[PDB]
């Protein structure tokens, strides 16, 4: 089953792991090293063993594209995944005037009095990002984010290089091509992000009319991200396909460490009990093709057949 | 047995590959994507089904890690794996003077007359920046090479950045960090090389009291290099293990484009005729541990016992 990939890395980082500490401090079981295989033709590797939103895979990808960089065009599709950065940065500013939101999303999960001032100024920040320009601009800019070392990577000569833009057109005109590589990991900027790239770079391969592509993910999260990132990527392998003109092949996935938190076990746990359905299927708008400019409703995901979605918290 | 990995990966190529073009017009038979595990606690991966020269893989990588790029620390130890670079460059300078060796490397191989003004002219160049003080540093410098992409990477104001003698600092004072990783892979350089960068990244992980390496080679010559790289990687591994004080645990190479080309068939198809041999063992100076200045004579290779030397011709 399409699938199984997935839920056999889970049972290995669970009845094989090994323990070890990390940043946040909540503990995990961890592996290093592993590779997983999707073959796209099967089917899309949206889980069914677990409800995920295709909604937030889907305008997180486009704005990517875009070479995006501002929460706002995520906030206009009620899309908030990265709020928590630019509001952090918003936070730490005396244009910032009143609660001292210090490590707000960590006490926030074991006070409920302050979940509700911190999510009331957190409503202040998207709503003021969504109407106030001179806002949007100053705080509503994330800055270095894969859109921007997809399309903008910062050169020492003062240009922007369009990493992504680029490797599509050597798909074109050398589909052979070994080179063929997009990377978000930059050297430089790598110590001064708040998190620099998990998803550190991936590789395209055309083998006989077909489109693979490989991700090397240095740092992941199986029981959260895992399930978001398999399909960022089997969608990103559908996207650059159509352009290009070719079939679509299979989507390898790598991790270097792989990790499942403590406090995720008895979830996961669950999760395995279940018996997998039939993959959905992408379809997309046959008439557009620049997919730079495709919009969602261009994007089409039929037959998802999902079981219930899985309460979980993040582990901080 | 320790290299099987190895022998399977080549099985693999041929009894289950595809064949597609590629840049040197030879041919291939190739794969997308792999992983390949090796134990470094139960041996020293140098292969023992044919006779790697170790000679070759300790000067190269210790060239690496002092962060040179000129050919003449490798020419001052008799290795000349290099040399064909800085050679092509002297060719097209006007400094040349005399046989406009065009695709030197292509016709030496199909015209014996030929592949002695070349070794020729050769001798001259090695000589020349063996002893021409003004000439080793004009033409002998490489300039980006593996040495400078670790030890020098060039920023954007103006500095260089010593990545690897950073990653090793973080290994330390945070054996835990899942960003210990080093990139050779950059974007604006890229298009403007000769061959950008085979070894694209690798990333440390210390696993309890052990430290492990994993690889992502874009296009492996599994015939030619990857015999190579398993030991200037496996090296590195004890290298680094060696100065932060840890035990060693696995090298874990992860391969892109992994080929084998047309014309090395009849001699991968004769190796997998022999029966591994137990694999020799490193032995490390224990007085000396600031790795940056080892030096040849604190390597030992003990054990090795490979079989015949395995006659092939550069694809090209
Ligand atoms: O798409 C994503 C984004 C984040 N994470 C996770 C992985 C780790 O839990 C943490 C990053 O680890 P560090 O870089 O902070 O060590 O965020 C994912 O798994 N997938
Ligand atoms: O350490 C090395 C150096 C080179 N190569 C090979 C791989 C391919 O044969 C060619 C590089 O492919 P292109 O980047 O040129 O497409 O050189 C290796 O396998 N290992």
């Amino acid at each position: 089953m399409l699938e199984q990939p997935y839920l056999d890395l889970a049972k290995k980082v669970l009845d094989e792991g090994h323990f070890k500490p990390d940043r946040t401090h909540t503990g995990t079981y961890s592996i290093f090293g592993h590779q997983m295989r999707f073959d796209l033709s099967k089917g899309f590797p949206l889980l069914t063993t677990k409800k995920v939103p295709f909604g937030l895979i889907k305008s997180e990808l486009l704005w990517f594209l875009h070479g995006d960089t501002n929460i706002r065009f995520l906030l206009q599709h009620r899309n908030h995944i990265w709020d928590e950065w630019a509001f952090e940065k918003w936070v730490k500013s005396d244009e910032y005037h009143g609660p001292d939101m210090t490590d707000f999303g960590h006490r926030s999960q074991k006070d409920p009095e302050f979940a509700a001032v911190y999510h009331e100024e957190m409503a202040k920040f998207d709503d003021r990002v969504l109407h106030d320009d001179a806002f949007a601009a100053k705080y509503g800019d994330l800055g270095l984010v894969y859109g921007s070392q997809w399309r903008a990577w910062h050169t020492s000569k003062g240009d922007t290089i369009d990493q992504l833009g680029d490797v599509i057109e050597q798909i074109k005109t050398h589909p052979y091509s070994r080179r063929l590589i997009v990377s978000a990991w930059n050297p430089e900027d790598v110590p001064t992000m708040a998190l620099p790239p998990c998803h550190t770079l991936y590789q395209f391969y055309v083998n006989d009319g077909k489109l693979s592509l490989q991700l090397y993910q240095r740092s992941a999260d199986i029981f959260l991200g895992v399930p978001f990132c398999i399909a960022s990527y089997a969608l990103l392998t559908h996207l650059v396909a159509h352009e290009c003109g070719l079939e679509v092949g299979e989507f390898i996935h790598t991790f270097g460490d792989a990790h499942l938190y403590v406090n995720h076990l008895d979830q996961i746990k669950e999760q395995l009990s279940r018996t997998p359905r039939p993959a959905p299927t992408l379809q997309l708008n046959p008439d557009k093709h620049d997919i730079f400019d495709f919009d969602m409703k261009d994007i089409k995901l039929l037959n998802y057949d999902p079981y219930p979605a899985i309460k979980a918290p993040v582990a901080v």
